[PDB]
């Protein structure tokens, strides 16, 4: 019932409320994201300076941000595998296929398998040292080719292979989820995780190796700071407010077209934050902005009842409210309950 709700004249002020309200937090929390690593975070240093020093805490040396970037890959391909692919896949299998297809992240707008392969991608450029594909001077690959090509070129090729794999799904992943090309996207994760945490971490960490020293590591982590995490939070916060922008718009004159731009600034939107998956982990993480923006599933019924009643207090927590406040609110916000509010199975929602 609460996933048949259609956008109505009836509904359409309180809709756009909601749009509005959820479309600001997004901006907000994509603002204080990028300030937190690129200004000042928590009332101190940047967590751009705190991270590329590695004077102390939580990392004593260029090896700990190493094994961090490398930790946070393997935690994504982890995550895509056997989450997002695997919670909806295994449901299915188990018999629950209802249950199944609504598991799905992205399912609302048909984006599950673009939003996961740029979440592979996020991994590519932590290890490309670069957002454009091509490899940097200064990055963790350029380090392994040096040492070890077989070891880096396997790495490049299982980065591949699975975003490969999560394209080769048939489009939408939600109406195919038992297919072989699912399982083949789940292998193909599990052995990116497999060389991520296992083989790369371990051969970095090898002193014999001669590759995790302070001179070695230290342009690694400063180009990884400087082209890759700062530049995507950058990008995800001058998208975010694009994205508010053109809710405003659709808000203020309702129309199919109107509809469709905001639909296509939530997909432009989405592109920086699902490539900065790879590196949930500091100001995102510690936040609180992980969830505020990106949690899934969503209180499907709670989101109805806020509409209907217009509760947008609902929507936010404070700093000490308990556990369960906190989650009440993130799950009611975000792309997610922008997205339920922008599409319906895969296309934009229409105006009556
Ligand atoms: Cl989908
Ligand atoms: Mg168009
Ligand atoms: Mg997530």
């Amino acid at each position: 019932d609460p996933a048949n709700i259609d956008y109505t004249p009836e509904n359409a002020s309180s809709w756009h409320n909601y749009m509005r309200n959820v479309a600001a937090l997004l901006k907000t929390d994509a603002t204080n994201l990028y300030n937190a690593w690129n200004s000042s975070y928590k009332g101190g240093e940047s967590y751009a300076s705190l991270f590329k020093a590695h004077s102390g805490s939580p990392y004593a040396s260029a090896l700990s941000c190493v094994e961090e970037i490398v930790d946070k890959c393997a935690e994504i391909a982890n995550e895509v595998g056997t989450a997002k692919i695997g919670d909806p896949y295994n449901l299915y299998k188990a018999g629950n296929t209802e249950e199944a297809l609504y598991a799905v992240e992205s399912w609302y707008s048909w984006h599950s398998r673009d939003d996961y392969t740029n979440n592979i991608y996020s991994i590519r450029n932590a290890y490309y040292g670069s957002l454009d594909g091509n490899i940097n001077a200064n990055s963790l690959s350029t380090v392994i080719a040096g040492a070890n090509s077989s070891l880096d070129t396997k790495i490049k090729n299982a980065i591949q292979k699975a975003a490969k794999a999560i394209q080769d799904i048939p489009q939408p992943f939600r109406n195919h989820i038992p297919s072989n090309e699912t399982v083949a996207a789940m292998d193909a994760c599990a052995e990116l995780e497999s060389i991520l945490k296992n083989d790369l971490k371990s051969y970095i960490a090898n002193n014999s190796n001669n590759i995790n020293t302070d001179a070695v590591l230290n342009p690694v982590v400063t180009q990884y700071v400087d082209a890759v995490v700062v530049p995507t939070y950058k990008s995800l916060k001058e998208k975010n407010d694009a994205l508010y922008n053109a809710v405003i718009v659709l808000a203020d004159n309702p129309s199919n077209s109107a509809f469709e731009t905001a639909c296509d600034a939530w997909i432009t939107a989405r592109e920086p934050w699902e490539k900065s998956e790879a590196f949930l982990f500091g100001p995102v993480d510690e936040m609180g902005l992980d969830p505020n923006m990106d949690s899934w599933p969503l209180d499907q019924n709670a989101i109805v009842q806020i509409l209907n009643s217009q509760s947008w207090s609902d929507l936010e927590w404070s700093e000490g409210d308990d556990e369960a406040a906190v989650e009440s609110a993130q799950n009611v916000r975000g792309f997610h309950t922008l997205e339920f509010l922008l599409y319906k199975n895969g296309e934009p929602r229409k105006v009556q």
